[PDB]
C-alpha cells in the first residue's frame, strides 16, 4: 500500500531527506548523471531498458543521458516538496510509477537505484543514516509498481 | 534549430521569465491545475488526448490530474533553471519534446498552452510583456516538434 508506505516517512526521516537534499540537489546535472552512471556500472543488466538514450557509457557527453538525468533529479525535487502533504506526495508518486510500469519495471528492479543513491550520498559525506532515509522514499514508489 | 531558438532568449526575456516564475511557480499545485483546466475550457478538442487522467472536469479532486499538473510545473521549473546554459536547456527541452511527439502533439497544438499561461500570468497581474516572454520559451519547445 502506497499509503502505508508514505506513513513511514516520519518527522526524523523527512528531516534527513531535506537536509541531504539541500546538498545533493544543488548539482542536479552532476549528481544525476553520477547516479545513472553508477546504476549502469553496478547493474549492467538494466542498460537494455534505456535503449532510447543511446550509448550511456559516454556519460555527461551523451546529450540524451544528460537530459534524462537532470529531469530525474526534478522528480526527486518534486517528491521532497510534497513531503508536507501525504495526498499530494501519493498522486505524484503514482504518476511516475506509471512511467515505469509502462516500461515493464518491477518494484524489485526499481529498488536497484538504492545502491547508486547510497554511493552519491557517501561521496558527499552522508552516511547510512541518510541512505536509509532515501530508501524509505524509494519504497513509496515501489509500493505503487 | 532548437539551439538557435534558445540562444536567442535575451537577458531581458530571461529576467521577465524569472521574475514571473518566482510568483506563479510558488504555487505549483494551484497554478498547474488552473493552467490545465483553462486549456480544457478554451480548447475542448484537447480533452481526448488526456484520457489517462479520467474525468478532468473533477479538477483538483482528480488525483491523476493533480499529479500531472504538479509535474508539469516542474518541467517548467526545469526550463527556468537551465536558462543560462543553452546546451542544458536544449537537452531537457528535447527530452520533453519526445514525450509529446510520441503522443502526436504537433508544434501548432503545443502552442495552445499559450492562452492558459497568459491567463494564469494575468491572475497575478503579469501583463502582455510577460506573456510574450513565455511564448518565446514555449517557442523553444516548438522548434523541437
Ligand atoms: C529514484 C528513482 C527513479 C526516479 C525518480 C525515476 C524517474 C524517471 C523519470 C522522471 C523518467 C522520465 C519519464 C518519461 O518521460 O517517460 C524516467 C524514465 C525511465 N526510468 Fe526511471 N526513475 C528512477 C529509477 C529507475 C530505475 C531503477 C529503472 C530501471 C531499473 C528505471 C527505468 C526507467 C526507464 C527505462 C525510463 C525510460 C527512459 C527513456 O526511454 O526515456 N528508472 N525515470
Ligand atoms: C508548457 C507546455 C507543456 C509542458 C511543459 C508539458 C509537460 C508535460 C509533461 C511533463 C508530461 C508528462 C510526460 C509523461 O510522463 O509521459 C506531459 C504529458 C502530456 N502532454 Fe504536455 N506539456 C505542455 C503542453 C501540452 C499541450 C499544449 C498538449 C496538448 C495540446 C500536451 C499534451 C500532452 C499529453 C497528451 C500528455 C500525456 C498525458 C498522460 O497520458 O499522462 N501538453 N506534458
Amino acid at each position: 500500500s502506497v499509503y502505508d508506505a508514505a506513513a513511514q516517512l516520519t518527522a526524523d526521516v523527512k528531516k534527513d531527506l531535506r537536509d541531504s537534499w539541500k546538498v545533493i540537489g544543488s548539482d542536479k546535472k552532476g549528481n544525476g548523471v553520477a547516479a545513472m552512471t553508477t546504476l549502469f556500472a553496478d547493474n549492467q543488466e538494466t542498460i537494455g531498458y534505456f535503449k532510447r538514450l543511446g550509448d550511456v557509457s559516454q556519460g555527461m557527453a551523451n546529450d540524451k543521458l544528460r537530459g534524462h538525468s537532470i529531469t530525474l533529479m526534478y522528480a526527486l525535487q518534486n517528491f521532497i516538496d510534497q513531503l508536507d502533504n501525504p495526498d499530494d506526495l501519493v498522486c505524484v508518486v503514482e504518476k511516475f510509477a506509471v512511467n515505469h510500469i509502462t516500461r515493464k519495471i518491477s518494484a524489485a528492479e526499481f529498488g536497484k537505484i538504492n545502491g547508486p543513491i547510497k554511493k552519491v550520498l557517501a561521496s558527499k559525506n552522508f552516511g547510512d543514516k541518510y541512505a536509509n532515509a532515501w530508501a524509505k522514499l524509494v519504497a513509496v514508489v515501489q509500493a505503487a509498481l
